[PDB]
């Protein structure tokens, strides 16, 4: 036996339960934006403690395990995926992924170990990178006209969320600046998996 504060033991979620959250399949960037808006407009936590996390890589092909789209022990290969990270007051980070089969929210270490897994045995060009944007900056700067979700005829590849596109005074479409893992582009900070776990892990 070994003894391991207890703050994480009583952590209260920053979101509604998973089934009560605004959600559209294949629009995780918007599902997370909507979680950020909820946190901002409610009186439980400050957005300063929260981050939007884009996961992708140069080839836009990332495996993520424990995904609802592929029940079982294999991965979903996404072009990108977006989750919300909350750094709780006591220091423990939590991941909010509406698309995971893991708990919602999930302790950071368990999400990284079970949904992300080690990059050590993954072929290097499939390895995961993480663009971390403070949630305030995400709400201030994110814009998507959903044009990436339409074929050349304008037909939707997946049904759109039930509210108008997110726009700012500066832009109507900058989604590629969040998907990109080039630090020369966009907002926040880009991390390798090891850098990401070093920054947020307990």
């Amino acid at each position: 036996q070994d003894m391991e504060g207890p703050a994480a033991v009583h952590y209260q979620p920053a979101s509604p339960p998973r089934d009560a959250c605004v959600y559209s399949s294949c629009y995780s960037e918007e599902n997370v934006w909507k979680l950020c808006e909820y946190i901002k407009n409610h009186d439980q936590y400050p957005l300063e403690e929260c981050y939007a996390v884009f996961i992708s890589n140069e080839r836009k092909m990332i495996p993520i395990w424990k995904q609802q789209a592929r029940p079982g022990d294999g991965p979903v290969i996404w072009d990108y995926h977006v989750v919300l990270l909350h750094v709780s007051s006591g220091g423990q980070s939590f991941i909010y992924d509406l698309d995971t089969v893991l708990p919602f929210p999930c302790l950071f270490d368990t999400y990284v170990e079970d949904a992300i897994k080690s990059d050590d045995d993954i072929h290097p060009q499939f390895r995961r990178k993480f663009r971390v944007i403070c949630a305030d900056s995400y709400l201030k700067n994110f814009a998507s006209d959903r044009s990436h979700m339409k074929d050349s005829s304008g037909n939707w590849r997946e049904p759109p969320p039930p509210y108008p596109c997110i726009e700012t005074g500066d832009s109507k479409m900058n989604l590629n600046d969040f998907i990109s893992m080039d630090p020369k582009v966009g907002w926040g900070a880009v991390y390798t998996l090891s850098e990401f776990t070093h920054r947020f892990g307990s």
